[PDB]
């Protein structure tokens, strides 16, 4: 079985694919631009991916990979009544380019079924777009669209750390995403079956995508403070389930 | 830092401390009793704990361990009109013997706070008990009491595999517990701060405890199919959750 | 796939089975007697094992487990001219007791292959017993016999740390034991095809056994400073070695 | 602790960098341009590497990283009297190109010490030069030059499957390289302490540097069956050893 793993408790530029306004400042993945005075800037778009393409399914064997990612992010808005737009963990083609800004989070073009994009994303959305979004702040699973196929409620804590875990079991074809705010003892979880064989390509770039608002006032920081990732691809049998107990302790702590 | 980890994708009697009715049958941990034909027995208790004691906190240095556990369990009742009582993952003292059965889940004696227990449990309760339980099915965090300090609703599906992950971050004192039913794509989560230095002893045994109903009809199978665990205790002054569920569970 | 892993950097008395003179003090595992002055004592015998039994071959599935260990040991002798006897990493029946004191290392009875004991050991010999030992200080593989099945020449560095790595694979069966002395920048390696189904029972306890001289001036310390171990039993019909050494090594 | 690891049991081109005369195909890693008939070509330079650069030491803390690797590499030559030249586990800089062919192993320009090369490699020599080499076959460490300071003796097994383990410890600066034969039992080991903060830079491309001779007579093949790697960076003045037992079972075993 082929495996690929990494742990970034501190960020570096050389092993990441930085796109647009994404930059590594003082060990922190600052996806959206900030001023030298500490002010978030509007109309920003940033993308950061791992330098190694990751195999999530094989053509010649028909086997799906089991993979898991963890990360801690912090979204800091000067005003909590005017934030936009949010950040996402995405899997995208090897040389895929940034798309529409703002509510599309640099990942999608529209709310309809766009199979050509070939992108699966777990979004952490802090702006109500109406055209697709639920009423309050939410975590969503995005399949070839910004209109999430499933969502859950996210009681967002302004400027507090958010510890995330995203797991995909190939045998049950289930994508599970959870968010905990350690400062407020709050917990949130999403789970939905997604088949990666027909949605995503064999090789993908794994990383982050974030935007700010299309208006001057709707601004936030979109920093990623830590990020661990693991994947296991089976040889011939469908797949064996991954180990999650030793995943978060060796990576997140 | 000292580490301790294991993965039980198939169970063995040799490396577990079996208590009461808990037994290993065809590589699957049956915590409560069941007939050769497949029907669960009423009024049963079982406990299964790992062989080596795990250090959660060191008194002299003050350092507290970060740990994570993943397991898949199967609760199957002949009739959903009468299910009892439930199963729990718990941390207990070294020489901990089974306590009161039934609603107390073999881990507690009374509804009031008793420091003599020194038990931290994550319960997966399916029966609506008396002066301690919330209205529906629930996950709970038990601390020296059967009355959970915090609960979350859990839509339980009969005879369907539940994927559990429990995590304890030392630096933030946060105990998080999650349950996913992959068959119907349902997920549930709870999080609460627990001071394990005040509650647990320095060395603990980790594992399971389950009970069937005290009445003759209220019966269920309390099975655990897989179980992976890891712990990390520092030396002088977080755990990798990504690689945990893969190598072990995932 | 069943897994079991742990790493030591500082030792404790709770997560180990301690036999005879085996003592834990200041976080270091002292297998043989060291007086309240810092002086080693002759005639001492000790055994230290992990409290969890480890499966090395399963009968019903017909597969042999692949394991690996890594430990830093220090042999501090007041006189290099009279050193006895050494230490060994061993796989032994779960509740098995130490045997002959001295050159037999508290593991074996005689120089002949006796599979009533069922003990596989990797010795680090620092005394010349001659009847079964080569000329000088040596690292050997012991299978049911104190007379090693294979040995390699070992430049024993007195009072210096020795970082060992022992590996066993299922596909190749090549038991490979390597020792490095970082201070002297030296390295030595042993390799022989051993099959565990012919020797050890389904379940064993892994750990260490060390002895001092049968004389009165033959004194040395047999300390273990760190200890890692990982094992994997392949279900149905190769284990990683790189991702292990850094956990406890890298 | 910044972590990075991967285990190949089945190689792919999509996650492999190629330099000069490298090629990735047919269920193995043929580093040199081999013909259809299985013919070793002389006057070549193969270079296969992993996409992510790997950190050796930090600047903001000054902490050296411990790493470990394991691979099953093969050297096969028709004539026993003419083996040339071999391969080396290259830690070549990211922004660096291949150099001289032959006895230089595509790593260094001259036999003299030069800190501009910034490369440390584990040599697997087969040809007799002697100007910067011992009297026979040798496995050692190259420091800022093709000339070695300490090497071991090795029996050149003609086309034998051999599992290798190369490990590094930051605390004692020791590089331990072992080579075992599952069929022949001929095990060999070498270790030497060299400071890497003085020699190597922060980030390097990690893989294999392989070369052939100048004459058609002196030829051999270079193949890799399975390859594994792990690396750990310490945080604040640890000077500690990394786990080694948990790694070797992931790929090899
Ligand atoms: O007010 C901020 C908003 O501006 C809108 O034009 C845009 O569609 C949203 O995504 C958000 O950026
Ligand atoms: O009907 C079965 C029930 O019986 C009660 O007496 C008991 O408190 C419950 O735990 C449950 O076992
Ligand atoms: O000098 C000490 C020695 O004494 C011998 O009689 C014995 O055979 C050796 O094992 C060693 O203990
Ligand atoms: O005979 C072949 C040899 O040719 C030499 O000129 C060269 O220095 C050696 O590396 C080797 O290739
Ligand atoms: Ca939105
Ligand atoms: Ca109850
Ligand atoms: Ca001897
Ligand atoms: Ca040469
Ligand atoms: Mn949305
Ligand atoms: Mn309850
Ligand atoms: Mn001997
Ligand atoms: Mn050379």
């Amino acid at each position: 079985a082929n495996l690929i793993s990494f742990t970034f408790k501190k960020f570096n530029e050389t092993n990441l694919i930085l796109q647009r306004d994404a930059t590594v400042s003082s060990g922190k993945l600052r996806i959206t631009k900030a001023a030298e005075n500490g002010v978030p800037t509007a109309g920003s778009l940033g993308r950061a991916f791992y330098s190694t393409p990751i195999q999530i399914w094989d053509n010649t064997t028909g086997t799906v990979a089991s993979w898991a990612t963890s990360f801690t992010f912090n979204l800091q808005a000067p005003n909590a009544a005017s934030p936009a737009d949010g950040l996402a963990f995405a899997l995208v083609p090897v040389g895929s380019q940034p798309k529409d800004k703002g509510g599309f989070l640099g990942l999608f073009d529209s709310k309809n079924y766009a199979s050509s994009n070939q992108t699966v994303a777990v979004e952490f959305d802090t702006f109500y777009n109406g055209g697709w979004d639920p009423t309050e702040r939410h975590i969503g699973i995005d399949v070839n669209s910004i209109k999430s196929i499933k969502t859950t409620s996210w009681d967002f804590a302004n400027g507090e750390n958010a510890e995330v875990l995203i797991t995909y079991d190939s045998s049950t074809n289930l994508l599970v995403a959870s968010l905990v705010h350690p400062s407020q003892k709050t917990s949130f979880i999403v789970s939905e079956r997604v088949d990666l064989t027909s949605v995503l390509p064999e090789w993908v770039s794994v990383g982050f995508s974030a935007t700010t608002g299309l208006s001057k006032g709707y601004v936030e920081t979109n920093e990623v403070l830590s990020w661990s990732f693991a994947s296991k691809l089976s040889i011939n049998k469908e797949d064996e389930e991954n180990k999650l107990a030793i995943f978060n302790l060796e990576g997140k702590a």
